[PDB]
């Protein structure tokens, strides 16, 4: 059943400037999208900003500007950040968009027509900073900005307050048994596994009904009115989660601006999302609430949710206020955009809370990118080794030759599964295992010596090296988008052979293909001094 592969990032609160967390989540989304495009699949990758609610409204009050002016400004900082990061996201959604608003009301009415929204009360704790309803078991003692005793979230450490409001309630309690059926019937639908187990454990215990509206004064009237009740606004989260549905229904022009909202999702063949990339902090919203609303509406459920961890720099939390910053653009200007991406995608898996340091960033840049991949690309394109500047015709293969070829033949299927879990770290590791293999082969065969000694043997060793580098580079292309293009140019791989499942096969580029021209003293990844 073929559709548009639909991958999303979270839409981010616009309370503050964009930082590593957001960049990371969108990078993960971008990579997944990029890979499926490399397979030759239709892709639609979505990211954006969550612009309503109390949090944002009150962040705009601190900075003493209107919410419309505040939100638009910070939204532009996000857009700029993502443009500077050189992503390939298809559309940037904002929850202030008028067409999104329409979809939110449409879904609301569905939930209501279905009998799953009633007038009740919520009386309990709330984290404004997480826009999250909490039970007493999930709060604890803490201190506020003033140094006074207050309550805080066990989840996030932010201040919680007690809310007692007549609210429209969604019947989440009625969806326990169907959510359980769902998790069980689709045991890869939440990644990694231990987070899937977390979600089941939680739903097993039982579900309370969820408040899906608030009194309008409380939100400083910065929200979407509940249909047929102007005294209420729609919960920022029901609003925010609906971005995914909205995005699936927006026809987008070449410039990347929304031009049309279709009545039915089947029209654009995107919904439901094949992968929702999220951080662990927002798992309940995506794994419990979201499916429940979809089941109520009679919409289809997403195929996979992947939830990753939080970053630290130098084993300490990132914060400008604490005296430890991590500026992606800054570190990307210092070491290179692809390199930085590689590091963030390699240093940590989705199970882990990764850690950045200049030390380890250099270790990987020098070690993996320069010595393993860079050195290899330069060797097989060297005028010293590749005397004719072309892909030679291989002679007969030795068993050692074939051992390496097998590794290259098998790499795509292995990488493919990893990109599909998704588990990008393990995909990258897969590829680099093969690059290390090729280097060992090259060191063994000493092709520099073969140029004088055995030219026929050189043709074979050199051909395998080039094809090894080609395949690995193709599979790395979603990770190193700019650098893969430089690599392919050096190898002289024709454009047509740079994507398509076809070109995962060993031997796609024919012998007699000419290398691209050599630039005066160029280097693919320059080694950086050890500090
Ligand atoms: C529908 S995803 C919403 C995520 C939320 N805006 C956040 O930053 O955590």
């Amino acid at each position: 059943v073929e559709k548009v592969f639909f991958v999303t990032s979270p839409i981010y609160y616009v309370n503050a400037a964009p930082h590593i967390g957001h960049v990371y989540s969108t990078l993960i989304t971008d990579v997944i999208g990029r890979y499926h495009r490399v397979k030759g699949e239709r892709v639609f990758a979505l990211t954006g900003t969550d612009e309503h609610g109390q949090k944002v409204a009150e962040a705009a009050k601190q900075k003493q500007v209107s919410p419309y002016d505040f939100t638009t400004a910070v939204a532009g900082e996000f857009k700029k950040c993502f443009e500077q990061m050189d992503y390939s996201i298809d559309y940037f959604i904002r929850t202030t968009n008028e067409q999104h608003k329409a979809v939110v009301k449409e879904l609301w009415t569905k939930l209501e027509q279905k009998g799953d929204i009633y007038l009740g009360r919520y009386e309990g704790w709330y984290s404004i900073s997480d826009e999250s309803f909490l039970t007493p078991q999930n709060i604890t003692d803490g201190v506020d900005k003033d140094g006074n005793p207050c309550k805080v979230s066990l989840e996030s450490g932010h201040v919680v307050t007690w809310v007692s409001e007549e609210n429209y309630m969604f019947r989440l309690s009625a969806f326990r048994e169907r959510l359980l059926e769902w998790y069980h019937a689709n045991p890869g639908c939440i990644v990694p596994e231990f987070r899937r187990r977390e979600v089941i454990r939680a739903v097993e215990k039982g579900l309370p009904d969820l408040s899906v509206s608030r009194a309008r004064a409380t939100l400083h009237n910065w929200a979407i009115p509940v249909p047929g009740n102007p005294d209420h606004c729609v919960y920022v989260w029901l609003d925010a989660l609906t971005n995914y549905l909205t995005g699936s229904r927006l026809r987008v022009d070449e410039s990347g601006k929304e031009v049309s909202l279709v009545d039915d999702f089947n029209e654009l063949e995107r919904f439901p999302a094949d992968v929702h990339v999220i951080g662990k902090d927002i798992l309940k919203f995506h794994a419990i609430y979201w499916p429940a609303f979809l089941l109520s509406a009679g919409l289809p459920l997403p195929k996979k949710i992947v939830a990753h961890g939080w970053w630290t720099k130098d084993r300490k939390k990132i914060s400008k206020s604490l005296g430890n910053v991590f500026d992606p653009v800054e570190k990307a200007e210092e070491f290179g955009y692809d390199a930085l991406k590689y590091f963030l995608l390699r240093e940590s898996g989705f199970s882990d809370d990764g850690d950045y340091s200049d030390k380890n960033m250099i270790a990987r840049l020098n070690g993996e990118l320069a010595d393993t991949l860079g050195n290899l690309v330069m060797r097989c394109t060297s005028a010293k080794i590749n005397v004719n500047g072309e892909w030679p015709s291989p002679a007969a293969y030795t068993e050692e030759d074939e051992s390496l070829i097998q590794l290259i033949k098998d790499l795509p299927g292995t990488a493919d599964h990893y990109y599909l879990i998704p588990d990008i770290q393990k995909a990258i590791i897969a590829v680099f295992d093969v690059l290390r293999a090729i280097n060992a082969y090259v060191t063994d065969m000493a092709p520099w010596k073969l140029v004088k000694t055995d030219p026929e043997r050189l043709r074979t060793v050199l051909y395998i090296t080039l094809e090894g580098v080609r395949v690995t580079t193709l599979l790395l292309s979603p990770i190193l988008p700019r650098k893969s293009v430089v690599i392919f140019d050096m190898l002289g791989v024709p454009e047509v052979h740079r994507k398509g499942i076809e070109n995962f096969e060993f031997g796609a580029v024919p012998p007699g293909t000419r290398l691209g021209p050599a630039v005066e003293g160029e280097v693919l990844f320059s080694k950086r001094s050890t500090e």
